[PDB]
C-alpha cells in the first residue's frame, strides 16, 4: 500500500513541494545525497558572470515579438504565449536557448523566461517496479511544457573520468575546447531520479539565463508529448551510458520499442553471426 | 500636484513593485542606470562559490535552537519569530550575520533566511524637496525590520579610485566596493540622514567569501508612513562633498549643514 514518506524532498527549495512515496518495497526517502535547486561548484569553474558580456534585448513589451534579440539567437523565440515549446520545435536537434537576462530591458515577467521561473508542474518521487526510484507526473502535462532542470555539481571531464559512481553524470555538449559535466551523485535536484526510457517522453534542452558562458549550458527538460497523470517520466540516456552499463544490468522500461532489453541485446549478438 | 511616473522601477524583479512619483518638479523616472535585484560583476571578482567551503548547520527544526551552528557563527541568531532583529541588537557596531545556506540541513523557510528572502515592505521612490530623488515608506515599519539590500557592481578600490562618479559607492570591510552608479537597485536612491532610521549590516548567504559581505539595511527604530529612509553616509563622504554642497536632511541634530559646517569651522578659529 502507498504512503507519503517525505512530504517534500526539495525541502521547499522549489516553487512547489515534491513528495516521495513507496508502495513497492521498504526502502525509505533516499538520503544518500544533498538536494539543491541550483547548480554548485566544488572546484573553481570561474563561470563568466560579466554583465557586459551578456547578450540582451531592448524590448519594452513582453518580448513576444520576433524582434527580440534574445529570441533571435535561437532563430525564433521557441516559447508560445503559455511558455510552451512551439509545436514545430526541433525535438531532435534542440538549438541553444537564450532566455532574457538581467541586462535586458524587458520586465522580469516577459515571455522569454520559462526555465528561469523554476518548476510549475506537480511531480512525485515514487518507487518503481524494477528501476528503483523514479519521477512521475501528478497531472496531465501538455507537450512542450517545462518540467524541471537537470541540476547537480559542475565538474570537468577529467574529474568525471575518475569518479566512483558514474550513474548520475550528464554531458554538457559544447562545440569547442574542453568538455564539462553535471554530476548529480552527491548534489542534485528531483531530476536525478528520472530513469531512462527506451520510448522517451521528455527531452533535454541547453539553456542560458543569468550568464552566457557557452562552457556551461543549464539543462532543462520539456515534455515531448502530452503526459497523463501518474505516468513515469524519462529521457533517452543515449548509447554512451548503455555501452558502459549493459554488462552490469538491463533496461526495464518495458516498451515494445525497447532497444536495450536483455532480449533485444542478445538479439543483436545473435544477429552478429 | 503629484504624478505617478513609473509603476515599478524594479521592472518586477522585487517581491513587490517600487513606484516612482514626482510632486515637486518635472524630472521623470530616472533612466541613466540599470536596475538589478542582485549584485553583478563586470571584471572577475573570483568569489569563492565552493559549496564545500560553506559552513553549514545540521538542524532538523526551523533553526530556532541555540544549537544552530549558523546562528552561533553570528554569536547567536539575531532574528525574532517575525524576522526582525532583537531589541538587544548591537546597533552601533553590528556583527556579521551568517544566514542558512544551500548546504545547511534545514528547510528554505527556516528562521535564518530573512535578508535572502527579498524586500517585503512597501517602498516608494519620490522627488524630495532639496535632495533630488529619495526613498520613503508606505507603511509603518517596526524597528529591526529588514528593508532592502545595497545592490550594485562589485569593484576593487583600485577600480573605484578611478571611477568618474563616486556618489554611489558603498564600502565593505583586500578592499572592495559596491558601485551603484551604472548598476543598482532602489537603495541607490536612499539619501543621507544625520538622524538615520536605517543601519547597514554585513551578511552572508549563498557564499561565505569574507571579502564580499552583502549589505542589508534594517530599520534602527520604528518608521512612520511617509517618513524618508536614510543612513549616516559616514564622514568619508562628507569630508569630500562638503566643499561641493551641504546637507539638507533638515534635522535639528544635523552635522553637515551650511550652518553646522560653518559653526565648527569657526568653533575652531
Ligand atoms: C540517474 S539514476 C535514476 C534514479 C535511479 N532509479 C535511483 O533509484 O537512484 C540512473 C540509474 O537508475 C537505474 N536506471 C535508470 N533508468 C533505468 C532503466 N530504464 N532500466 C533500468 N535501470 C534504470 C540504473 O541503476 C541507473 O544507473
Ligand atoms: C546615493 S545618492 C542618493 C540619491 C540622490 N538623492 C538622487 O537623487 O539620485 C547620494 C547623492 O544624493 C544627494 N544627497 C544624498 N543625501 C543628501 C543630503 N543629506 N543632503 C544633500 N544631498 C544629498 C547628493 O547629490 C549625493 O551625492
Ligand atoms: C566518466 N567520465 C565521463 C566524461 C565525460 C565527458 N562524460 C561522461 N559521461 C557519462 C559517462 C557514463 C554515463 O553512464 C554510465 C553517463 C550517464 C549517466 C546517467 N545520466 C544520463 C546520461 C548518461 C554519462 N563521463
Ligand atoms: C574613489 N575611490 C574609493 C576607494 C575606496 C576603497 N572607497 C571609496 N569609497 C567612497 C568614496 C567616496 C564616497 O562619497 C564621496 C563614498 C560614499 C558614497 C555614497 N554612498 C554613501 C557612502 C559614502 C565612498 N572610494
Ligand atoms: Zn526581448
Ligand atoms: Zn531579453
Ligand atoms: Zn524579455
Ligand atoms: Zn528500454
Ligand atoms: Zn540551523
Ligand atoms: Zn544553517
Ligand atoms: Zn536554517
Ligand atoms: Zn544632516
Amino acid at each position: 500500500t502507498e504512503k507519503i514518506i517525505c512530504r517534500d524532498v526539495a525541502r521547499g527549495y522549489e516553487n512547489v513541494p515534491i513528495p516521495c512515496v513507496n508502495g513497492v518495497d521498504g526502502e525509505p526517502c533516499p538520503e544518500d545525497y544533498k538536494y539543491i535547486s541550483e547548480n554548485c561548484e566544488t572546484s573553481t569553474m570561474n563561470i563568466d558572470r560579466n554583465i557586459t558580456h551578456l547578450q540582451h534585448c531592448t524590448c519594452v513589451d513582453d518580448c513576444s515579438s520576433s524582434n527580440c534579440l534574445c529570441g533571435q539567437l535561437s532563430i525564433r523565440c521557441w516559447y508560445d504565449k503559455d511558455g510552451r515549446l512551439l509545436q514545430e520545435f526541433n525535438k531532435i536537434e534542440p538549438p541553444l536557448i537564450f532566455e532574457c537576462n538581467q541586462a535586458c530591458s524587458c520586465w522580469r515577467n516577459c515571455k522569454n523566461r520559462v526555465v528561469q521561473s523554476g518548476i510549475k508542474v506537480r511531480l512525485q518521487l515514487y518507487r518503481t517496479a524494477k528501476m528503483g526510484w523514479g519521477v512521475r507526473a501528478l497531472q496531465t502535462i501538455p507537450q512542450g511544457t517545462f518540467i524541471c532542470e537537470y541540476v547537480g555539481e559542475l565538474i570537468s571531464d577529467a574529474e568525471a573520468d575518475v569518479r566512483e559512481d558514474d550513474s548520475y553524470l550528464f554531458d554538457l555538449d559544447n562545440k569547442d575546447g574542453e568538455v564539462y559535466c553535471i554530476d548529480a551523485r552527491y548534489y542534485g535536484n528531483i531530476s536525478r531520479f528520472i530513469n531512462h526510457l527506451c520510448d522517451p517522453n521528455i527531452i533535454p534542452v541547453r539553456v542560458f539565463m543569468l550568464h552566457q558562458d557557452l562552457r556551461f549550458p543549464r539543462i532543462a527538460f520539456f515534455s515531448s508529448r502530452d503526459i497523463r497523470t501518474g505516468e513515469e517520466l524519462g529521457f533517452d540516456y543515449g548509447d554512451r551510458f548503455w555501452d558502459i552499463k549493459s554488462k552490469y544490468f538491463t533496461c526495464q522500461c518495458g516498451s515494445e520499442k525497447c532497444k536495450h532489453s536483455a532480449e533485444a541485446i542478445a538479439l543483436e549478438q545473435s544477429r552478429l553471426a
